[PDB]
């Protein structure tokens, strides 16, 4: 099955399309949560067309040998609304096995109004099956380099708040938030809010 989805609006191509790791949204309050865009490094992951992903639920990926206690913390995620980084069997279009690690974290629309979820996915080879560990230092090196005041906007971020949240908690305007924001982008050379918000649960600080 599959659903028709509206065009992604611009704030959607903004979390994702200028991202070098395999990227896509889902809007939860479509039939089963299905994906409504997917970035240029997705198709080149997975062998799957923009055409072929949305509309449908991402579990398209999920084959014989899928870990259901790996998907099952995903669900929660969802159920929760916070970010979720498994490691899981999927397979490519052509039916390729391979190693995931897919990151799945609630996301708000431009206007911090109406939930989503940001899923990104890089491949860990069967050459190299502890490559994540390999990410989740250079995370954590990366993180250590922020100021205080940027380090804790992105750990509030990264956990999936608004700015407008993020703001209340720290006694800030979302405008400064937002400058944070865009300073820790810069220093760390991030193109989207997808590649903060790995970093940050790579490293383990959401
Ligand atoms: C944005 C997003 C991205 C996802 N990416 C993947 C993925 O790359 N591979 C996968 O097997 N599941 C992925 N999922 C998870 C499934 O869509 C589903 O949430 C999970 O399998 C648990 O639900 P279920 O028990 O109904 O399958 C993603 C979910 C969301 C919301
Ligand atoms: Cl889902
Ligand atoms: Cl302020
Ligand atoms: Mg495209
Ligand atoms: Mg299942």
């Amino acid at each position: 099955t599959r659903v028709e989805v509206q065009p992604p609006a611009q704030w959607v191509l903004d979390l994702i399309e200028a991202s070098p790791i395999a990227s896509v949204v889902s809007d939860p309050r479509l039939a089963d949560n299905p994906l409504i865009a997917i970035n240029q490094a997705f198709t080149d992951l997975t062998g799957y067309s923009e055409e072929e992903c949305v509309g449908r639920n991402c579990r398209f990926l999920a084959g014989s040998g899928t870990e259901p206690w790996l998907t099952d913390k995903i669900r929660q995620g969802v159920r929760e609304h916070k970010p979720v980084l498994v490691e899981i069997l999927n397979y490519k279009k052509d039916g390729t096995p391979f190693r995931n690690a897919v990151l799945v974290a609630p996301i708000y629309d431009d206007d911090d109004e109406l939930l989503y979820f940001l899923g990104s996915q890089v491949e860990v080879d069967d050459d190299q099956p502890n490559m994540g560990m390999a990410r989740r230092e250079r995370a954590a090196e990366m993180l250590k380099t922020l100021s205080p005041r940027q380090l804790e906007v992105t750990t509030l971020v990264a956990s999936g708040l608004r700015n407008k949240e993020v703001a209340a908690r720290l006694g800030l305007s979302e405008k400064t938030v937002k400058m944070h924001r865009g300073l820790v982008m810069e220093k760390l050379n991030l193109k989207t809010s997808a590649d903060l918000v790995r970093i940050a649960v790579e490293a383990g600080i959401a």
